[PDB]
């Protein structure tokens, strides 16, 4: 038995148990019910504390700093309002695979059931959004109930879990002591060695580990196969490289898409073939499933959850685990490929003729929200230092992850599974509070921004010199982009009256940057990053600009509609005479 | 059958159920799963359309709207981010029972359970902060499920419900007639109803020193504040009213004890603790009002022992019966309808003499006493409250208030003048920070005319503050009135009293208040002196736009009387001005002097 905690409240337990699970930042706010564990924890020096002015942001900041850390993001909120209001930052946990340990605090024991101030059935509420959740009992089960709650946040597929404290437990005083997948790599390994148009379909779960992206490389170079992330793996791979497709998908490069259709073998790395990948499922991989018909290739999937193998798609062979691990037993057993002269051959001739292509500025003309990534991606490189980038969601979040040049794994902290508008800026500042020293730049969207604007205020007393891009197009893109394709031009409430940005960052502490004309966008950009502390830039972009390229309904990834300034210019005429003008 | 829609996708069946269920006002945001109803809903004529910045504000402004229209409040977003940003402002309808619908996109059908995108189990993540919900499964049972919505969110104890809707139902076209019934909007029992009503009777005649304790369930009907009148005036009974009950008692009435509670004031407490008979209106008894549960209402519990009283409890909901205390009689059902069919049964009362002497000793003994200004010193919160209601009720104008939760909220619980009906909306069960604003504007909404003030909190109002823009696009001209002690008050008044002044992460640090306002578009005053409190009082009050007043106020300043703890009723902590004072130099020492 152990009695290092008797005698101590289940508050001081908690501040105890921190320090044990090398925690070393809690993100929360306070409330009566948690009011035991605030006050065990006040000045404590075993971690540093963040307070937002939401909740919303506290869940998100958790997630910015998990996502750049690797380390589980902890969350100390009260009952009722605060536990409700951390809903969606779980909800976007469990999507993307994000550590997270959730503490809400709880009415008493002697209350639950009752309809008491401020409950809420918690427990119930995030079953859905949390790989386990539970409410302490007793205070002699805390320390047991932290341990696994931080176990299972780390384990198998990373994500977030809940641990519900009533009060009278954690102002209890402790009084009494207290307590076959090397079959599918030897397949694996004899069917890349047969491929002559493989591909590496690589996500997020090659992150999870930190030889991820170098194992990647390794076979990548050993075989020679070209390597396509999907939004989430932005980073793990070096898109400097030649072998590197560049992303996939919806919104993917046609070269990434092409290659993927034609491809023999897919060699699926910590991705979960979601919808916003895959296109018109039946279409997908068409070239993988003729040879898989002929026993030539198929798909090989590295995946880490059972649930998630043969979930979307039927894949010939499965190797459970961690892919990093698994990868790095298969190595041996793969043949050096001395080069695939056709394979990258066609790979090439795609790449020259399906580049990112889009309207660029004409004199005159307003800024284009790609030009502004292309230049702050030169501009932040060329200052030496580690950069990290997160982003709202919406186009600009799409222009962020195609437009700049990614190399660093762990450097793009964005909400793809849930999509969450807001995550931008309480994301950013959570990956600083990670990484002092990086410079942090959110690529934010003005719909988004205005979700969670409130935690500038935040940022502010955090000490956290987050550098927040505002592409204003006045507009919610992303939903005015499927209003013009899907239900002609019938914009329907997607605009919303924004503030002065500017007036706003300064009403928060912040300096304040904004940019109308082309001419002045390069030396904004520029004093925008080489401020010291926290500032806010905001670059007035061309409206109703739609990101291309792009799949979507039933269209194949080889169905995908391209750029063409002719059909822009033709789409603009057709959507002032839809609008009246107004549009 | 109906075929008339026969035709038409579920989007424009949705739009078309709309004007069947008399909504003139959705709070929304867009989304890609709920493109279809939007599309449908472009540029509609049925309705205003009511856009905020966060759908956490969406559902705010639906429940203030609902409280000061007494329609439901109806909400669209999106699947996804766009359903579980509105889980909040559901459980605070839930706890207070509040009328919303809430409508949510949801992926298509055939890709629920995948991992879709923006997907998530809305109506699982729900279920415990409705009355109901669903998951709409085809086009055809989409009227059916609308109408039960509506109906299962306005009847019974009102609350909120959530529909679900999937993209491909409501871009489906309906190809197959339906029901006719599903597209339209016992002797024994009231029998049983009228037993207990005599009953009730009986004992209330039976009564020497009898209290009604409201709540907000008298304001659920519109003869409500009329029949209450005339029952206490009848036998003569004083009315206590809980905070959700504020406004249903013209507290001008000599028979008015003001609140009750936690923070409520001594004599009503005292009347509640020392009443023969306990006549329970429209009431749940929380936690937050009857104090320490075995030691509330000793005299009426004596009372009934000896079979001369005890608590007598017009509820509608059986779930609310008999749940905290033991009651003698339950009158099952709508409260205002069965005084209604009550009041012939009751004598005629000449006067109760001594009863009210005893209680207008307790009034003089016990007012809501605070510290008030002195040469010098910042301005005190229950001073404002104070000036403020006698100068927005100098108007002559419909005057509702709004408010955030904490200190702030109390005081203008306590030193307002309340007199008429829905005119208070604030959020008590689920207690809510942030609800001071979008409630607001949601308030305005449904009525144009009315003066709406948001006397809010530095805190609370940081929580939503980005509805401030949603203000001037929505065209209400609300009145944001920010009590800032720079502090999270209501927490550290716990902490001040039961944590030896140990302020843990309860100061926030907060942006610059009218430039906050100038920058979203409004007019933005401050005020820091005493002697132009009552000039900027008066300048934000006849402003015509949306304005913001920050008014700069004392700090660490309790709430009192306070009730808590195992403390009775009859146990509460007054306000002395030494104790004050003393806390004072204390506090000053164990914070090292940072408070
Ligand atoms: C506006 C918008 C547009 C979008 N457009 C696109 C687009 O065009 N292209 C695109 O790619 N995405 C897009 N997305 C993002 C998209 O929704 C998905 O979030 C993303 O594709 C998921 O990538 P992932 O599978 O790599 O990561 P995850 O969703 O996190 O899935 C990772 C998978 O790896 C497994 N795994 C995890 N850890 C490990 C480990 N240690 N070892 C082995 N396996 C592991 C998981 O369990 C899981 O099956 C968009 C999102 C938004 C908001
Ligand atoms: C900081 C803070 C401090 C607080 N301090 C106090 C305080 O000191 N005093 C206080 O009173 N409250 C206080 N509260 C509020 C408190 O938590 C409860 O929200 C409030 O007391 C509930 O009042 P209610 O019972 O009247 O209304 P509700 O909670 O809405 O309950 C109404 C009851 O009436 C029934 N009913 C509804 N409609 C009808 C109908 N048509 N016919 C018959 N019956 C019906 C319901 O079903 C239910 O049982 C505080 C809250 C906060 C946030
Ligand atoms: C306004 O009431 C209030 N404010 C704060 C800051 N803390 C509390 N705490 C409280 O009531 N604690 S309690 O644990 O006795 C409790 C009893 C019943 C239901 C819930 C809770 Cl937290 N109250
Ligand atoms: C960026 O993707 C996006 N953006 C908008 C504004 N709408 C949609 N809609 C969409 O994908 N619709 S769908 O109904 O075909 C769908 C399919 C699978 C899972 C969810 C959804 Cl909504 N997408
Ligand atoms: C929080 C939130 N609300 C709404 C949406 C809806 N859809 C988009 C992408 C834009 S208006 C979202 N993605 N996130
Ligand atoms: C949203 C929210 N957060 C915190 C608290 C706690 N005092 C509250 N009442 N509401
Ligand atoms: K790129
Ligand atoms: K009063
Ligand atoms: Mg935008
Ligand atoms: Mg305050």
């Amino acid at each position: 038995m152990d009695t290092s905690f008797v005698g101590l409240t289940g508050g001081q337990i908690f501040n105890e148990m921190m320090s044990r699970q090398n925690v070393d930042t809690v993100f929360g706010y306070p409330g009566g019910a948690i009011l035991p564990v605030y006050d065990a924890i006040h000045n404590s020096d075993k971690f540093n504390f963040v307070l937002p002015k939401h909740e919303q942001g506290a869940g998100h900041m958790a997630e910015g700093y998990a996502r750049a850390s690797g380390k589980p993001g902890v969350v100390l909120v009260t009952s009722g309002p605060g536990a409700t209001n951390v809903v969606t930052p779980m909800a976007d946990a469990f999507a993307d695979g994000i550590p997270m340990v959730v503490f809400t605090g709880q009415v008493p024991t002697s209350a639950i059931g009752t309809d008491a101030f401020q409950e809420a059935d918690v427990v119930g509420i995030s079953r859905s959004c949390t790989k386990w959740n539970v409410m302490v009992k007793s205070v002699e089960e805390l320390p047991l109930r932290i341990n696994e709650a931080f176990e299972i946040a780390t384990s198998g597929r990373p994500g977030p879990v809940l641990v519900d404290l009533p009060k009278d437990v954690t102002a209890a005083i402790l009084r009494n002591p207290i307590p076959f997948v090397m079959q599918s790599i030897n397949k694996a390994a004899d069917l890349i060695n047969l491929a002559k148009k493989p591909v590496l379909y690589v996500g997020a779960g090659i992150l999870n580990h930190a030889d991820g992206p170098r194992l990647l490389k390794e076979l990548s170079d050993r075989a020679q196969i070209p390597v396509t992330t999907t939004l989430q793996g932005l980073g793990s791979f070096d898109q400097e490289d030649p072998k590197s497709l560049d992303m996939l998908g919806m919104h993917g490069c046609a070269t990434a898409n092409l290659a993927v259709q034609n491809a023999d073998l897919i060699i699926a790395v910590g991705a979960r073939f979601d919808d916003r990948v895959t296109g018109n499922i039946s279409k997908f991989a068409p070239e993988a499933r003729r040879a898989a018909a002929e026993g030539r290739g198929g798909i090989i999937h590295f995946e880490v959850s059972p649930k998630n193998i043969n979930k979307v798609v039927q894949t010939q062979i499965a190797v459970e685990g961690d892919a990093t691990t698994n990868l790095g037993k298969m190595m041996s057993k793969i043949f050096p490929v001395k080069e695939r002269s056709e394979w990258f051959a066609q790979i090439n001739k795609w790449k020259k003729e399906y580049p990112y292509a889009y309207m660029e500025e004409t004199p005159g003309s307003k800024i284009k929200p790609q030009t502004v990534i292309k230049k702050l991606s030169k501009v932040a490189n060329d200052t030496g230092r580690h950069v990290i980038v997160t982003t709202g969601v919406g186009q600009h979040q799409m222009w962020a992850a195609q437009h700049w040049t990614w190399r660093n794994p762990h450097t793009f902290i964005t909400s793809g599974g849930l999509g969450t508008m807001g995550y931008g800026l309480p994301a950013a500042i959570g990956a600083q509070v990670a990484k002092p020293e990086s410079l942090v730049i959110d690529i934010d969207g003005d719909a988004s921004f205005n979700m969670t604007l409130t935690e500038l205020s935040s940022a502010v007393q955090a000490g956290t010199p987050v550098k927040i891009l505002i592409l204003n197009n006045e507009e919610q893109g992303m939903v005015t982009q499927w209003q013009s394709l899907f239900y002609e031009h019938r914009y329907s409430h997607t605009h919303q009256l924004n503030p002065d940005f500017i007036k706003l960052a300064e009403a928060m502490g912040l300096k304040g940057l904004r940019v109308k004309k082309q001419e002045e966008l390069d030396a904004k950009l520029k004093e925008f990053v080489s401020t010291k502390g926290p500032v806010l830039l905001e670059v007035e972009v061309d409206k109703k600009v739609p990101v291309l390229p792009m799949v979507a309904g039933g269209s194949g990834l080889d169905e995908f509609i391209n750029f063409d300034p002719e059909v822009e210019r033709q789409q603009t005429e057709l959507r002032h005479k839809r609008t009246g003008g107004k549009h």
